[PDB]
């Protein structure tokens, strides 16, 4: 256990480096930003919202049941564990928000701008919120109509970042699983993959560091307890 721990806790700390410095650095998100950099940052997110939240969440666990070599009895078990992880994870995230009630970056400035109160937008029906967040922005046209759909779809809080815990979960479960195997290809892409949704989160005016900062805590002590079930339970990861 005393490894898992340290080993999920180091790859936690190079997560942890892209928010604590956004932090530091007291970047305030802007609308209308760099066209072509959004575009890239937009669709580093679509590798992590629904529906391609699941479909990743499966490609990975077929990578990570193909990495550590688990018989048929295992794999399922190596499965519910992981799916059991991803799903605190985003459990955990909701009865945060709702208790914290943080605005989004996006939020702050689309209803200051419309001259509307913020906690009264929050006020709102999320179904509602998203019908006004839909009109409010064809208003605007200064916005992609990617980012415009995407903006409506989601609504709701801010604390924590429930992207980057989905993503920095598996970056996590990455050194927490496949790094006794010393598989660093995996461990390295899934980082910078991670690191990328981090990015593409503040970039799209979503999230705060505050959220990744938390959300990477939250990831890397729900993955510290995850890997040590599987490997409790599903068995070694080194033969
Ligand atoms: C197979 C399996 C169990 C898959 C799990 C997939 C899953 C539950 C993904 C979450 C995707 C999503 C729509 C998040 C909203 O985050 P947010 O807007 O609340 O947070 P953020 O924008 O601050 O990052």
């Amino acid at each position: 256990m005393r490894s898992i721990a340290r080993r999920t806790a180091v790859g936690a700390a190079l997560l942890l480096v892209m928010p604590v410095a956004v932090w530091i650095s007291g970047w305030r998100w802007q609308p209308g930003e760099q066209s072509w950099l959004l575009k890239a940052a937009f669709w580093v997110t679509e590798t992590v919202t629904q529906p391609w939240g699941v479909i990743t969440h499966l490609i990975l666990f077929g990578w990570f049941l193909w990495c550590l070599r688990f018989r048929i009895k295992a794999a399922f078990v190596l499965f519910a564990i992981l799916a059991a992880a991803i799903l605190v994870g985003q459990g955990v995230k909701s009865w945060i928000k709702d208790k914290v009630q943080e605005p989004r970056p996006f939020v702050i400035w689309l209803e200051k701008t419309h001259h509307i109160p913020v906690d009264e937008f929050y006020t709102l029906k999320r179904a509602e919120r998203g019908n006004l967040v839909k009109e409010q922005l064809a208003e605007e046209k200064n916005i992609p109509q990617y980012l415009r759909s995407h903006w409506q779809k989601e609504t709701g809080f801010a604390f924590p970042s429930g992207h980057t815990m989905f993503a920095a979960s598996w970056a996590l479960l990455a050194v927490g699983l496949l790094w006794p195997r010393r598989r660093t290809l995996t461990i390295a892409i899934l980082l910078v993959w991670a690191t990328g949704v981090m990015g593409s989160r503040l970039l799209l005016g979503m999230a705060w560091p505050r959220d990744l900062v938390v959300a990477t805590l939250i990831s890397w002590a729900l993955v510290a307890v995850a890997t040590w079930l599987a490997q409790r339970i599903c068995g070694p990861l080194t033969p």
